[PDB]
């Protein structure tokens, strides 16, 4: 599924994104724009062979399994399919363990080279939230 931007932030609030560990909802949308284009389906391979998955494209090689990425872990104790999924709860949980990793939002690649230091509250104008 693809997303509006105003459903994916409206569907980030419910689930309880807007300023988790101090990142307001601009910056998950922002980066939900730049690694996946808001769609949910949307993979991608790595040079190491791991895989990104979803919406925030989370990598298989440390959150998620998908039973093609040797000596990986599973962080989030899920398959990684289920990142796939139009219901974005999965998603949004595995990356809250991600941000409270210690890197916060530069774990994501696309939100610190696109993201970081712009007025990301221009993703969330127009919407009612």
């Amino acid at each position: 599924k693809v997303f509006g931007r105003c459903e994916l932030a409206a569907a980030m609030k419910r689930h309880g994104l807007d300023n988790y560990r101090g990142y307001s909802l601009g910056n998950w949308v922002c980066a939900a724009k730049f690694e996946s284009n808001f769609n949910t389906q949307a993979t991608n391979r790595n040079t190491d062979g791991s895989t990104d998955y979803g919406i925030l494209q989370i990598n298989s090689r440390w959150w998620c399994n998908d039973g093609r990425t040797p000596g990986s872990r599973n962080l989030c104790n899920i398959p990684c399919s289920a990142l796939l999924s139009s219901d974005i709860t999965a998603s949004v949980n595995c990356a809250k363990k991600i941000v409270s990793d210690g890197n916060g939002m530069n774990a994501w690649v696309a939100w610190r080279n696109r993201c970081k230091g712009t007025d990301v509250q221009a993703w969330i104008r127009g919407c009612r939230l």
